[PDB]
């Protein structure tokens, strides 16, 4: 129920939360990002809705800054919620090709541009996108921002509970989550999805919450 | 939903993580001390509820330890929702002054003992309160290991977003910020109440959110 925020995380970051009904869980936040480049933005996850996903697009379009394209961390509403919306008013947008087969999959709108692998710039030098296997969800990947050494894990950082399960690889995550913790331990803020901000301590604690899930399976 | 846990921060030194729903911030992690003197044991802050209080409490008079008493930073429930619980198993509550007449004005109970000033020992040459001035709440106060040089924050220590305004003094928390960091910056931990442990750094880190705070305010 609570509206859209949007508060400045640090030069050129920005975080947006939303809010929504989810099924066992209550109302939940979400947190995404939105990019500076230049009087250009990008957005980092969608909001649920359309709705906030266009005041949030027209908050930043008020400030001087256009929409140059978005990506979504994962399938799931919460990260693809805007793409319907995105794609009508012609804003290119993103998501890894296993993404898009969900989407596709669950009879969701999917992302205009597509890619795969481990590494992929969505702008050389400011923003990369990972892909540390699966997790949370078969296709999660995180974005990471060089310059600022910010890295948005979307819902893939879950440190103090895995959450929701129904599409995770329990056994395959604390794998991913030991690849992510070495490559982005030079971290100064990871932006988790559902929990505040913190440092590259929630990779450690991701890990754990992970291997503890699988043994407590 | 996440169970209460107690992990071993230091030589008798525990955290003690409780969590609740918080409109507007979800499931939120709350941060908590338990300090060790002599098969005895004082409680920085209480978990949000009487039960989780009483796990708390048990876990460790399990283990061998009295607990003399409990001191809780600041009057929001994070840190005084087991306070009622407490004095009715007769156990040595502790508040400020001003939280104290806060929880008063709230309708809530209150802490049996008070206290006020800028510094207050708890425990003379072992647990130490201190006063930066308002803050996250016109009550906040922090405490201080001098034995393990490890500063308990509070929910005063914000580095990464100063959260929950609803009874935030954003003026005077910049000042208080300044004051609290050169106070203690010979601190070798950190302990926030919802953030990770760190050092000395988080109080650098929470005078620029202030700041940004006050500046984001005008
Ligand atoms: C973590 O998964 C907590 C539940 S929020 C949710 O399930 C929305 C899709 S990740
Ligand atoms: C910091 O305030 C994060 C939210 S926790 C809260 O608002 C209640 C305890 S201060
Ligand atoms: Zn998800
Ligand atoms: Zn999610
Ligand atoms: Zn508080
Ligand atoms: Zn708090």
């Amino acid at each position: 129920l609570p509206d859209l925020k949007i508060e400045k995380l640090d030069e050129g970051v920005y975080v947006h939360t939303s809010f929504e009904e989810v099924n066992g869980w209550g109302v939940v936040p979400k947190h995404g990002l939105v990019v500076l480049v230049n009087a250009e933005a990008y957005l980092i996850d969608t909001p649920f809705t359309a709705k906030d996903t266009e005041k949030l697009v027209t908050w930043f379009v008020e400030r001087g800054y256009k929409i140059k394209g978005s990506i979504s961390s994962h399938f799931h509403s919460d990260s693809t919620g805007g793409i319907e919306w995105l794609n009508s008013r012609s804003i290119p947008t993103y998501a890894s090709e296993l993404t898009n087969e969900l989407l596709k999959k669950d009879g969701k709108v999917q992302a205009t541009n597509s890619f795969s692998g481990v590494n992929y710039w969505l702008v050389k030098n400011k923003i990369e996108v990972f892909y540390p296997g699966p997790g949370h969800t078969p296709d999660n990947v995180v974005v990471w921002l060089p310059e600022r050494k910010i890295l948005f894990g979307g819902c893939f950082i879950k440190p103090y509970g895995l959450g929701n399960l129904g599409d995770a690889n329990i056994e395959a995550w604390p794998k991913s989550a030991k690849l992510l913790k070495s490559k982005y331990g030079k971290a100064k803020l990871v932006v988790p999805s559902h929990s505040e901000v913190g440092d590259a301590s929630l990779l450690k604690l991701t890990l754990e919450q992970a291997v503890k899930g699988l043994n407590e399976s």
